[PDB]
């Protein structure tokens, strides 16, 4: 299982050799338990080979409210959540117990490690040792959600009460809730991608579209991701995209993270010029020359709260300039790179910048421009549209521009 | 899993007990996937011997086998529940359990499950924890014993699921009412239950003691209920306790196939009890009747002739059956072990003692042997010098004279001078067997 | 093994670079009797570079191969050897081992050799150490050279006694004349004989200096011999030094089957080399010749309509070939890589690019690629906005302009000024190729 | 290594043999995995039971232990050079080996070599090829007896790098002279040599008739040269081909630290010799020297004292040794094992026989109780019932007879109004040592 200096190569995987050199919380729509248990079984088991623990909480599908609404036992919301009844507890019994075992068998039966947990961990307050137990043997702890009192009466517990609890006690690096509708949707009601929380949280609970059952949704999923370090993240796709949507650049579900305070500042007097010029040598091969922040008139300044990414923007000839962007390896993993990127860019529709040829960041670069010219040493990019006269001179100037850094 | 099983086979292929251990191992299974076993182990040894238990356990799964574990956890609870200021009532059963005291007894046995678990693991097993999910209980006692319950029904799902994917089996003693209430089950009722669910082809009990003990303080290596019970019931030597321990293990094999079997030992035996026809500690069977005759006539010569052919390995020599006189024949029902004596010039002399391997390891060796002696209580005999059974003499004879080739031996009191002359017939006779 | 192979695919089972990794690993299953790759290393690597040599060299076993390596001397014959007394120099190379500086040599190599191995055992792989009794030598006119022999023959033995146990084999460039007697062998008179024995699909040199450099000195990523090398020989700005080592590479690729290939990097950066089409080095084949005519008559366009259908996913649109005015075509001689050109308004205008991943593996790509900019100093073209070449393109490019569907290039020295109209008929051509 | 040799000791915790391999294993757990065994097999052996030997050498190796095994594939060489021919010259002491037979002698070992290393790896163990590079040798005579060459340096590089990876080191008696010519080695002076510098705890000599004779034919179970070096030496059964071996085994053992030993075996037998205290194999150790004296003012009591408190579990009672009438004292110089003799009327009678279980082990025991029972062929003594030295006592005993408490033995031609008086009176005479 030495896969960690194998992948020193590629592309994305470097941020999970990362985490690899450095777990999951599923909660499962029980409507996909009966439906696909082979294939949300494959996803499970390969969480595993990529250092993740599963800890999975399963309630009942359709299949547990048909199989009671039809005992004459209709279980309703309770004019809550869920979970009401007494004449109910002897099926609810079953019809998790045997849910839960179908999985630890599906999940080995797919090469992963399992551990069948269909009672003891909530109660009606978490006992995690039957789970540390299993993480402690490479085990998938799949927990039914059946819950007891402090004498051991059979109580039925809320998923999402029971999932809280779980995410608050083991502080879980990615959370996952697998539903068979995988993902939140926009205005158009198209697949919204990435939620920041901190950078849109305010924005999206005014906003019309809203519907008041995300509108709460997302004020829980907050809660979560407030009760956990910011290198957490919500995940909510579906069983047959979660390898996609973990860690990789594709993932048609959405992405939901804590995200961080953001100044946008026009003001160099209101920034720490220290903690931006260890930034800057951290985040390049050297330092920036002498008297770089002293001689610097910013134009806007972005800089995320932890000083871990950052784009200042300065002004030349009249056009917005890009003089600095900075990112930290360990905060591209939280997306604060592009978070301070894409709130510079919504800034300056218009924008020069330019990089040396062999710069690693070129390819996001020539991603990102509309248009480029190189030169053996450097090149010059754009984004907005303008005429072959115009850029043709503002692209002489930058290419003019004396370094701002020393060294190689 | 291709290092673990290749390198135990071209193993033990070449330690002492090898050969014997890949036998027992290749026989016991009739895996019928949990059919292996059935151990019990009280609280008192996962207190006081975890890393041993541990071992022992890890040793059986790495070589085969998968163990059902049920435990308890009575000096863990003992102090638990004193230290969360809770008084144990011992009314008429073995103590109840109140509401107030359920909290405790869940988490202390559940603590327990897990210590042996995870201690398992450590020694390089595979192991399951199963606190919960097995035994399902009624609770019938509300008012006179709290929350014991009576085991009604037996779900091995998670012992099935455990045993495919070769884990341990570790079970605690927590049952679940009809309707979900969790229950204290006793540790003697729920081991019933279990190994009438299991049909086990091995029951075990792991005590720190290792063993039952004779009349002399000595382990009892072996007992054979359908000979052995009555005497020791009615025997004034066996403790009260003993004797309660006795008529359970009676009640448990009863309601097993006649190929089942009870071990009582320690960890550290564990192994050599069940992998060696010597064993160590006390192995209980139903066993076999056992036939006393004097008359030859009521025996079957050609089923003893290859008794003795296979014990031996050459034959009985010519004329050797329709010639023997016979004083006295115990012989166990299946034919596979006997005593026969004759007598020597006024002495009762043991002319054949023969038991197949099995047998021997079955303890109807021992039986034989022991009404033998009762009937002879001055008796001769003799044996190769050669002859891997002489310390087994040794061990039972009160004196014995060597000569090269063989070797006189004789039990009752009296002196040298009184069996001087007998001893010189003895060495004179002709031998019974070919080559 | 089992905790290997699958892991490394089901990563592989569905990502980027991964599709022709898993592609590589599979044609890498081709005799792995130690065809697989001769890996010669110079005496220096093995100080400077001692641990990312080991860790390159391990990885490569993990992932099931089995390569054969060879190592010099080098800074360590050197120093060792002075600390003693003068050595001298009389054939062209090949040192010289008067007779009484051979102890020297033998535990000089040795020490280096188990260092080797020791340090790829270390870093997690499997080595065995065979510093001797693989090559068999001929002592040359012993009176002015001295012990320097020539392979008389190769003994595979040990070779294949690590093959067979997964090791990689370590070898040490020390010999035996027919009589035992040791003697001193040259490196790659060495590797030439190894690989005339073995017959390598991979023939690997590493280095500090991470491959060979082109004009402006950068790492020149390939060279197809077929083509490239009369160019390379009639060659300015390639120094003599660079001279002996493609001569020597053009000896050992025309003793291989034409599937084989030469290879010239830094362990840090054997695994991409090894792995993805794009590499990361000097990759040299005996290759394929190519036309370069500006005649359509003289193509296959069923051929190539085959290609560009098999290139992109889809066929040139009706009456495409028909209609097109070819300003210049170069095309491989296997049509797997071609690169046509039109006229827009009087520019040249690459109109086609086409290559399948096979020919882009091998460096058939870039060869058509640098032939054509070589015809054509100033180029204009267009490519989609989503298509992966796009990094190649970038990388090859003086100036790009980037809407949602179309990308517009341009090489030469013009400015936004001189291109911007010729880019704008670029984004507004009509689409060459079906849905 | 700390992750597999946990879970193999587990493994071995629960065997008959489980402590005496854990505790190789824990000897050998770090930095000197070739230090454990030097292995010389004959030729025959190679010949004959190849499967075997792989196997015996593949258990070792997959429990941990990395034994470093030499061989001179004798009989199947002897042939080959009648195959090519000009076989015969065995002048000095040794065997010539002329400029003509060496390309064979060579390949002859070299493919034995690899067939060994090949079965070790087939019988499920790890072993590397070490043909050459390890023995350097002067070049003996170079004209009376040709290309053969006496060990001068021994480079242990190669073998350090096998063990160092788990590999059994298999070497072929292949030398080399420093100007590089490739020698003929003698297989003794290489085992010599190899010894000398690896300094092994365990030398072992693999044969196809494993284990020495004694006079009666029965296999010789133990030698402690101390004390049976010189009477091996002088007796006239013990002929020319093991007093020769003797000699050679003498010089080993000499050279290395007490704890090492010399095992004689097959190949078969190899794990019981090792990791029991018994085996069909005979056991050789430099061991100990022994007074036999009727003095004993003489010996340290104190010391006895305390043998006898470690064997059996209390001291003497108070004034046994003032009291003490020594007839005979076998004593070995590390007071470990110890037979004492008295008189009971007239009878030799044995009143102490006192063994701590390492001396056992090692045959100091059977050291002193042979020289004993050579003394005094008539003995009688006594022995506690519910002792386990007891099954050893009836293997030695003529007769007994057996009480609750007391168990009386006799070795010697006796008349049964003779022993049932002299027995009566050992079942008489008080306890020597302080109750349970
Ligand atoms: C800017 C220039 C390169 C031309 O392009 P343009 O017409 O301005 O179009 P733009 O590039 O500005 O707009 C598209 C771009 O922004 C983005 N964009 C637009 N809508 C988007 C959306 N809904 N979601 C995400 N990205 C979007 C794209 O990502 C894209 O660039 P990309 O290909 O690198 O991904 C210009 O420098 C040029 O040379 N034009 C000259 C003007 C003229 O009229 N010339 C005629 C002769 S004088």
């Amino acid at each position: 299982q030495t896969i960690v200096q194998l992948l020193s190569h590629m592309r994305d995987g470097k941020e999970i050799r990362e985490y690899l050199h450095r777990f999951a919380v599923i909660k499962v729509g029980g409507a996909v338990i009966q439906d696909d248990l082979p294939g949300l079984a494959s996803a499970l088991a390969f969480l595993q080979t990529v250092g993740l623990t599963p800890v999975v909480v399963h309630g009942g599908g359709p299949q547990l409210d048909a199989a009671l609404e039809a005992a004459d036992i209709p279980t309703e919301r309770v004019d809550g959540l869920r979970v009401t009844r007494d004449e109910a507890m002897p099926i609810i019994r079953d019809t998790l117990t045997q849910a839960n075992l179908a999985l630890v068998d599906a999940i080995r039966d797919a090469g992963g490690r399992a551990a069948a947990v269909p009672r003891g961990v909530f109660e009606a307050h978490i006992h995690l040792d039957l789970v540390g137990s299993a993480a402690r043997a490479g085990q998938a702890a799949i927990l039914a959600c059946l819950g007891e009192t402090p004498d051991g009466t059979l109580v039925n517990i809320n998923a999402d009460v029971a999932v809280r609890a779980l995410v608050h006690a083991l502080q879980p690096y990615k959370v996952v809730f697998l539903t068979g509708t995988g993902g939140l949707l926009d205005e158009d009601g198209d697949i919204l991608s990435s939620i920041n929380l901190a950078t849109d949280f305010g924005d999206l609970m005014q906003a019309d579209w809203v519907n008041g059952g995300m509108r709460l949704k997302l004020e829980e999923i907050k809660r979560l991701l407030d009760d956990l370090p910011l290198s957490s993240s919500v995940s909510i796709t579906r069983p047959s995209e979660l390898a996609r949507e973990l860690f990789t650049h594709a993932g048609s579900g959405t992405l939901i993270r804590r995200g961080e305070r953001m100044v946008a500042t026009d003001d160099k007097s209101s920034l720490d010029l220290g903690r931006l010029d260890n930034l800057v040598k951290a985040a390049f091969g050297r330092p920036a020359v002498e008297g770089y922040w002293d001689r610097l008139r910013v134009d806007r300044a972005f800089v995320t709260e932890s000083y871990r990414a950052a784009a200042i923007t300065t002004r030349l000839d009249g056009w917005v300039y890009l003089d600095k962007f900075a990112v930290l390896d360990d905060a591209r993993g939280e997306g604060l790179g592009r978070t301070v990127w894409n709130r510079m860019v919504d800034y300056a529709p218009q924008l020069i910048w330019r990089s040396r040829t062999n710069n690693p960041v070129n390819g996001f670069y020539f991603e990102e421009c509309d248009g480029a010219v190189r030169r053996d040493e450097w090149t010059v990019f754009w984004r907005g549209e303008m005429g072959p006269v115009e850029v043709a001179d503002v692209v002489e100037k930058a290419f003019a521009l004396p370094p701002t850094l020393e060294a190689p």
